């Protein structure tokens, strides 16, 4: 049996009295088991017979709106009280825990009968309840504030509020919620056949249903565990120089017994060449030429050169393989246009609030005395028009909107865009002159909690939603703030993002048309308030050849040196002239036919190669004139054969050494240019063919046009053995005495056990902030990127077409809790999310399937199917005659399992953010998920967006990777797919540009090993026998780059695709100093070992030596005058310790090795 009934008259305004009715419960009208079904579902079951009726539950639900307001955070505290308020309104065991003391008459205006007013009662309740609500609900966080959300209801402060007195509290009519007060008695057993009221709980820590989450530990901190810690560092340090300061002992022991040792067919075919290029150079010459013009006339039909920055991935690759999925599944990836702003000038800021006393500190950017001036600048950047083909371009035309048809704002992330980028919203102060209520601070601090959320509880009802549609983030938007909470902001970040569309063409320098506008304006710009640095995405571009274009002086001055040096050099006032400026018209006209013949094949010229291989050509292609000449002048003319016999006679000497270096290395190259970074691999053929051509180029070319210097120098008009052989017969022999062996040896292996001691800490990554002009925005950038931000690029994880989203298991894959498996994607994404310094990702995975069930949720009220065609209702419209989508069943509050899931998901991603509901689906999920029209209806690719931390070296983003595709691996295996149909890869905007760096250290030794395994073998086929001589060869071209390695840390030179092409250098160049003394070593007419070496080095060591001097001297003409970095940095140092390096393990280490192990015949 009930108590009461009914609602009596006026209290006070619109507060009523309840009418006194102590007989039978009432049946309940129909019309009202939408309100009893939705507040109190532990009534309806069985028998519908309570003492209520619709209209005490119709004006309830208006008075508990407020801990609506307060409570919605954990439902479990919400449904606690709700339990009670129930019991309250109609339990039908009223007669047990209630006793009416007073009761007041009442006269009624209307029917003239007189009524009862309720006026005082006793209300009998458990204490282990009260206990109970209070452990459940004493920390929950109050919006907007680090404080309780009790301390708001309790009228006081929150720690000294018990139970009871907040209890107690709540019954009062003194807060404005109550009509009248509600007499409590706190027992726990029956007193004087009274049964108070002990109903069943549920802590905050446990569900009252599977779709009930348990409330998540920022809420109640009671059961959650703390923050795992698992990196273990590894241990380094174990080999460092163990094995190389205790590996040079036994060579300073082995090479010390010698101390105590002392206690005792192709001439007859290049001379029968010779002999007709000299017999008749009329004709050969003509040969050359045309030959030459008609091979280098087909670069003018192409000539073509690639500067996208994406050059640094072979098409075929992995990289490129999983950015070609975004061509047709769901579009391209997002351009930035970055401008972060700071304020030195102004000072700090102190906020007090109002009701309660907890004072906040603003930093120097977000006060309104700034805000208006960054408003001003924001709005004046919008408009900012250019002009494509001639026609006006605007930004609206280029920006993306998430959701487009409907309305068309531009997509902008400014902290101002909490503020919807207006004035007049700024200044809404609530309350008189005396003091203020309500403020932007307070409303600021309010949207940076939940950044979704329309309808801000406080004193205004200002939306907190972007002005888009999609919530603007705390993460993109704040710089420099102390890694939780904003308040503490120092940098403003904003964001313009812009649409890319690959397929298309047209339409992209479309964009950047206004881009330089963008920068036009930006750079263009003067403020006494604030400093200001930004970024396009094409500016990252743009500097590189702005950069580009300042060393053709240089370099050009560098050249001439070199043209130069070869007049110079040859001979001892008849001097050997003009055919050094011939020499220099056989190697410029080679190295342009020879990319001339590839530009008609339709390979494009880099831009690394274009300054590399001139090097090369000329630096290999030189050493050909130096040591043939050099030859014929050391060689005197016998008595009864004239100067053709004699030409073919030193050609038939010299060439068949000189066949070798080119032939070995050139087909080196062309065994080498099977690896797939296409850097190197565009490299290697025109390294190879220029030089091949080269080669076959002098001995047409040069040989013929010898004779006419000879015949020139005949007539004795124009246009010894005396300059190096004193020097070198001099310096020659004090080498191989028994008194200096020992020692340029043990040097010279004491510089390899430090090379290979150091191999370990080999750099690598190339550092992107090293790569622009000092004076530039961009370097300023990349010291404030690294310094404010929290939140680098987004990260896509991308699930292919293939599983199920049907049944139990296909959503369990993908779920996200609400009792849910703990190993699914989401879930492993949020794992991994903590452990931030750990694996580089950042933040929550905010994906969409978990906020589909919020929607599909049965008491959303959100979607309305239609009565007759099943047409989506608006959540915004009256609701006259349609109906709930899931029916309000037991059976029906779980997640759909057939068809009807897919039936229901297109209207949620054609739902706009209403404010009677929540965001909906095609604000920020409009692209999220492909649909599939076919057998019914099918889902595409799902892709959950989440953000990196922010990153700053080469260290970091390689170690980015290796993470990412460990946690795709991860749950892959895990998620139990049959076959590889579909996988979960990774994605971002810079996973091309640093996939070929997480294999650099394995293919390197694949490409320099096989390169110097041709060195090996094609020396083999031009010496015939000898073993011995091959291997030795073998040994000073490691032995070289190994130094060449060691000379990489010794300066602190990074190991990447710029770098490995100038590497593979070294194995190409460093023969030509060792074949031309092999050769020479091999075969020469001396019984004792010692002295024949004697006469390699002063017939042909010496030219050879004058073939360097050249590259030395125009070595410092670079650093002279050295204007740019990236070319100082790898193209001066590389060349120095390549010469410097190879020259002294060449002509000075090789020749005491030849006189230890030299072999003979
Ligand atoms: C976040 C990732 C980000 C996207 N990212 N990461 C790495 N990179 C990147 C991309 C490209 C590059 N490159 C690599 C090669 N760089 C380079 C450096 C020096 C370098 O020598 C300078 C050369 C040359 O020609 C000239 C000038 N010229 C004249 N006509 C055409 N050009 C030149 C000079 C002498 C001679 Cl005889 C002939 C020439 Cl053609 O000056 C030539 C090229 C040029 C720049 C770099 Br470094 C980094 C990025 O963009
Ligand atoms: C970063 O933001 C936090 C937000 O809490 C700042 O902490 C607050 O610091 C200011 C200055 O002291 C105050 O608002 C408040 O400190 C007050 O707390 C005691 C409490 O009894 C009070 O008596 C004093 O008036 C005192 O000023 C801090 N707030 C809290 C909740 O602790 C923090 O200082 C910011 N970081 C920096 C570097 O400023
Ligand atoms: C985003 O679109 C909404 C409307 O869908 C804009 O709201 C109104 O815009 C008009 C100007 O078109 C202004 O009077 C106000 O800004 C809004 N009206 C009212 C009554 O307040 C909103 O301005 C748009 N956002 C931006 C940044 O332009
Ligand atoms: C900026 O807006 C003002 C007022 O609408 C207008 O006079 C001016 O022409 C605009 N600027 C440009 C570059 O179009
Ligand atoms: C460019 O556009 C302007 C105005 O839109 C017009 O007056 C002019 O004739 C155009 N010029 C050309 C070459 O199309
Ligand atoms: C926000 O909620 C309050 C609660 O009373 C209401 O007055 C106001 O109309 C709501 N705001 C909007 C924009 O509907
Ligand atoms: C910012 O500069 C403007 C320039 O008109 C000036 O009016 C304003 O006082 C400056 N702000 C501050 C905080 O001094
Ligand atoms: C997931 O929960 C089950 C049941 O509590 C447990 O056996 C399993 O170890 C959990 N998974 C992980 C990865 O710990
Ligand atoms: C992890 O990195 C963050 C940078 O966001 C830093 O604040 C924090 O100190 C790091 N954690 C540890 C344990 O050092
Ligand atoms: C809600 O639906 C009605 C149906 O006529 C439409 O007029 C209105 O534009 C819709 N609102 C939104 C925000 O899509
Ligand atoms: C919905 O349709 C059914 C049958 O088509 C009908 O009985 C019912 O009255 C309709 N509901 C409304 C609110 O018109």
């Amino acid at each position: 049996s009930c108590v009461w009934y009914g609602e009596c008259g006026i209290a006070y305004g619109d507060k009523r009295y309840n009418c006194e009715y102590s007989g039978p419960p009432k049946p309940l009208p129909k019309d009202g088991y939408d309100l009893v079904q939705e507040l109190c579902p532990g009534f309806f079951f069985g028998n519908v017979s309570l003492c209520c009726d619709v209209r005490q539950l119709q004006t309830l639900k208006d008075n508990l709106q407020l801990p609506l307001q307060f409570l919605s955070r954990c439902p479990s505290c919400f449904y606690n009280l709700l339990n009670l308020f129930c019991e309250l309104t109609c339990s039908p065991r009223q007669s047990q825990f209630l006793n009416v003391t007073a009761t007041e008459d009442y006269v009624d205006p209307v029917t003239n009968q007189t009524k009862t007013n309720v006026k005082e009662l006793q209300y009998y309740v458990g204490q282990s309840f009260a206990n109970a609500m209070y452990n459940a609900c004493r920390d929950v966080e109050a919006p907007s504030s680090n404080d309780k959300a009790l301390g708001l209801l309790c009228g006081k402060d929150a720690d000294a509020c018990n139970a009871t007195n907040w209890i107690e509290y709540m019954f009062n009519k003194d807060n404005g919620q109550a009509p009248f007060t509600i007499t409590p008695v706190f027992s726990d057993f029956p007193v004087h056949g009274m049964e108070p009221m002990n109903n069943a709980t549920k802590g905050c820590d446990e569900s009252v249903d599977e779709v009930t989450a348990p409330c998540s530990c920022q809420d109640c901190s009671i059961v959650c565990g703390p923050k795992p810690q698992p990196p273990p560092p590894p241990a380094p340090w174990t080999i460092l120089g163990l094995d190389a300061m205790y590996v040079i002992m036994w060579i300073t022991y082995m090479a010390f017994l010698l101390v105590f040792f002392g206690a005792f067919c192709l001439r007859r075919l290049f001379t029968r060449w010779g002999s007709f290029c000299v017999r008749n150079p009329g004709c050969v010459i003509f040969f050359s030429l045309v030959f030459i013009t008609a091979c280098s006339s087909g670069l003018v039909f192409v000539r073509v050169t690639t500067n996208p920055v994406d050059l640094w991935s072979a098409p075929s690759s992995q990289a490129r393989l999983e950015k070609e999925y975004f061509d047709q599944h769901f579009g391209p990836f997002f351009r930035t246009e970055q401008l972060i702003i700071r304020a030195p000038l102004t000072d700090k800021h102190i906020y007090q609030p109002y009701p309660s006393g907890a004072d906040v500190p603003f930093g120097p950017p977000l006060d309104i005395q700034i805000l208006h001036q960054v408003l001003d600048l924001q709005i004046a950047i919008e408009n900012i028009t250019a002009s494509y083909d001639n026609e006006t371009v605007t930004l609206q035309d280029i920006c993306l909107a998430p959701l487009s048809p409907y309305n068309t704002n531009c997509t902008i992330l400014s902290v101002l865009n909490y503020f919807q980028n207006s004035h007049s919203v700024l200044d809404h102060k609530k309350g008189d002159d005396f003091f203020v209520y309500a403020d932007y601070h307070t409303h600021f601090l309010y949207c940076v909690r939940a950044p979704a959320s329309l309808n801000d509880t406080s004193l205004l009802h200002d939306p907190c939603l972007g002005t888009f549609g999609g919530p603007v983030f705390p993460w993109l938007v704040l710089g420099g703030y102390d890694d939780q909470n904003y308040n503490n902001a120092t940098a403003l970040v904003i964001t313009f993002p812009v649409n890319n569309y690959y397929n298309d063409t047209e339409k992209l320098q479309r964009a950047q048309a206004w881009e330089k506008e963008f920068i036009n304006f930006v750079k263009n710009y003067k403020n006494p308030n604030l400093t200001i640095s930004f970024t396009a995405e094409r500016s990252i571009e743009d500097e590189l050849n702005r950069e580009s274009d300042s060393d053709v002086f240089t370099v050009v001055i560098s050249y001439a040196i070199m043209f130069l040096y070869i007049s110079l050099a040859l001979g001892h006032v008849d001097s050997k002239v003009s055919l050094g400026i011939a020499g220099i018209l056989i190697v410029l006209s080679s190295v342009a036919c020879s990319l001339g013949v590839f530009s008609y094949i339709g390979l494009p010229l880099t831009l690394i190669v274009i300054e590399v291989i001139p090097f090369l050509v000329l630096a290999v292609g030189v050493d050909n004139i130096f040591i043939l000449v050099q030859a014929y002048q050391r060689d005197e003319r016998l008595q009864g054969e004239t100067l053709d016999q004699q030409l073919g006679r030193v050609l038939g000497e010299v060439a068949p050494s000189m066949f070798l270096s080119s032939f070995s290395e050139t087909v080196a190259f062309f065994l080498g240019a099977l690896s797939v970074m296409p850097a190197v691999h565009t490299f290697s053929l025109f390294a190879g063919l220029a030089v091949f051509i080269d080669f076959l180029l002098q001995i047409t070319c040069f040989v013929s046009l010898l004779g006419l210097d000879i015949k020139r120098q005949e007539k004795n008009r124009l246009d010894e053995s005396c300059l190096f052989r004193f020097f070198k017969n001099s310096y020659s022999p004090l080498l191989l005495k028994d008194w200096m062996r020992p020692i340029v040896i043990a040097i010279f292996v004491g510089v390899l056990s430090f090379s290979i001691a150091v191999l370990n800490k080999v750099d690598i990554g190339l550092d992107q902030s090293l790569s622009m002009p000092d004076d530039s925005y961009m370097v300023d950038y990349f010291k404030s990127i690294s310094q404010y931000l929290h939140a680098g690029p987004p990260v896509y994880f991308v699930l292919e077409e293939g599983h199920d989203y049907t049944s139990s298991k296909g959503q369990n894959m993908v779920c996200g809790g609400m009792g849910c498996n703990n190993d699914s994607l989401v879930q492993q994404i949020f794992n991994a999310a903590q452990l931030d310094n750990y694996t580089r990702i950042g933040f929550a995975p905010s994906s969409w399937i978990d906020d589909y069930f919020d929607w599909v949720k049965p008491q959303s009220s959100c979607c309305r199917v239609d009565n007759i065609t099943d047409q989506f209702c608006n959540a915004s419209v009256v609701d006259p005659a349609c109906v709930r989508c899931r029916p309000l069943t037991p059976e029906g509050k779980q997640r759909p399992q057939g068809g009807d899931f897919m039936r229901f998901l297109p209207m949620f991603l054609s739902d706009n953010p209403n404010p009677k509901c929540g965001k909906g689906g095609h604000a920020a999920y409009s692209s999220a998920v492909n649909i599939l029209l076919g057998h019914g209806t099918r889902v595409g690719a799902t892709y959950f967006m989440t953000y990196h931390t922010v990153l700053q070296t080469s260290a970091d983003f390689i170690d980015a990777l290796k993470k990412a595709r460990l946690i795709a691996s991860n749950v892959t295996e895990t998620m139990g797919i049959n076959g590889s149909a579909y996988r979960v890869f990774p994605y971002s905007v810079f996973y091309v540009f640093y996939e070929q760096y997480l294999t650099i250290i394995d293919d390197t030794i694949f490409n320099l090993g096989v390169s110097l395994g041709a060195i090996f073998l094609v020396t083999m086929v031009l010496l015939g026998c000898e073993l011995w001589s091959a291997v030795i060869m073998c040994a000073t071209i490691a032995m070289v780059l190994v130094n060449m390695f060691g000379v990489m840390w010794l300066w602190g030179i990074s190991l990447n695709a710029v770098s490995l092409v100038n590497l593979v250098m070294s194995c190409g160049i460093s023969v030509e100093f060792c074949s031309h003394i092999t050769r020479a070593f091999t075969v020469s007419m001396k019984g004792s070992r010692v002295e024949r070496a004697e006469e390699a080095l002063a017939h042909m060591g010496s030219s050879v030596f004058s073939g360097i001097t050249l590259t030395k001297f125009g070595g410092i003409v670079v650093l002279a005058f050295a204007k740019s970095q990236i070319f100082q940095i790898f193209y001066f140092r590389m060349y120095l310790a390549m010469v410097l390096l190879g020259a002294t393990h060449g002509l000075i280490f090789l020749p005491v090795l030849l006189s230890y192990i030299g072999p003979s015949v």
